């Protein structure tokens, strides 16, 4: 299987280096939920700002504070710990008059808002995130500048960031070992982290292979094209290629790569044959996803950062900002700018 650092580049491997997350303030993330609190219900939405903590370390703190089950504290996603991130949490609390979250104190954390909500926070159920990053000690300003310019137009591969595979890659390792046996996984949490790592590694490999073609953004018969900013996708056909290619070039449609799983992958004919061949050796991982009933899905191959702007503080320091949809990583953007 293609290792993360060997994943193909769209713009080619950078010709310079730089420091990422030298300090928490150098990496700012603001979650974009997409909806407002219901204002009522058995749950309590809590918007927080943390500096050096992980969504779990804060979800547990909010758990002990409310003296509730650490499992009743949901969230849309897990923001990096080595950064200043703002995100929403959600705790299922009895009809008892909402607690005093203003009292909830924690080093590096800070409550900003809270209100009653009907349901919990489904993981991945958000619109996107806003990032503000500072790259320090950039060795090749000219290279980064040109790459930033080229990305506004062409985008970058929508690879799953490394944190998707756990520290040291433990999540992918776990998935691989479990696939070599049939011992049921008791821990539902680990089950989720491993299944996710498995399907995410496969998606990355397919994208890495597709990027080896002369024209990566060329639509072929059987491709599964997804409407920009939506889940809906449909299959391309020979007679429609010309018209479909025009919409892909205009960024109205995104060519997708498969997220292997049970059921049909989505692509057909030529596109499907390509996707199957790209991960043909990963029979065990595929069998695991299928048996655990993880439905196959589609994911945009490319990623176009929205509102991409930047400013150079000096010849070796640049601040960059952009908005990414749910499931996309800032590291996938930085990967194409510098070598860290």
């Amino acid at each position: 299987m293609i290792e993360f650092d060997n994943l193909t580049y769209l713009h080619g491997k950078p010709q310079g280096t730089g420091l990422l997350k030298a300090n928490p303030e150098d990496f700012v993330v603001v979650e974009d939920l997409g909806f407002e609190p219901d204002g009522e219900g058995e749950h309590i939405l809590v918007r927080i700002l943390k500096n050096g903590c992980n969504t779990r370390f804060v979800a547990d703190a909010l758990a002990k504070f409310l003296k509730i089950h650490a499992r009743e504290v949901s969230f849309a996603g897990q923001k990096d710990k080595h950064a200043v991130t703002e995100q929403w949490l959600c705790a299922r609390v009895p009809g008892k008059e909402m607690p005093d979250l203003s009292a909830f104190q924690l080093e590096g954390c800070q409550v900003l808002e809270y209100a009653r909500h009907k349901r919990k926070l489904r993981l991945g159920a958000l619109k996107g995130n806003a990032f503000t990053l500072v790259l320090r000690e950039v060795s090749n300003r000219d290279d980064v500048e040109q790459r930033l310019i080229d990305i506004c137009v062409k985008g970058v591969p929508n690879y799953f960031g490394a944190q998707r595979f756990g520290i040291g890659g433990s999540n992918l390792q776990g998935a691989q070992r479990w696939a070599q046996t049939n011992t049921p996984v008791r821990d539902r949490n680990k089950r989720s982290f491993w299944l996710s790592a498995a399907r995410s590694a496969l998606f990355n490999q397919i994208v890495a292979e597709r990027l080896k073609k002369a024209d990566v953004n060329q639509v072929v018969d059987g491709d599964a094209l997804q409407l920009a900013g939506r889940g809906s996708w449909f299959v391309a056909t020979t007679e429609e290629l010309a018209e479909l290619q025009r919409r892909v070039n205009d960024k109205e449609l995104m060519i997708t790569a498969a997220l292997p799983g049970s059921g049909e992958w989505g692509t057909q004919r030529e596109a499907l044959a390509f996707e199957q061949a790209a991960v043909a050796a990963e029979t065990e991982l595929q069998a695991l996803l299928v048996r655990e009933k993880v439905e196959a899905a589609r994911r945009a191959m490319l990623l176009y950062p929205q509102q991409l702007s930047w400013n150079w503080w000096d010849d070796v320091t640049v601040e960059i900002r952009f908005w990414l949809p749910a499931g996309s990583f800032a590291t996938s953007v930085v990967r194409e700018l510098i070598n860290t």
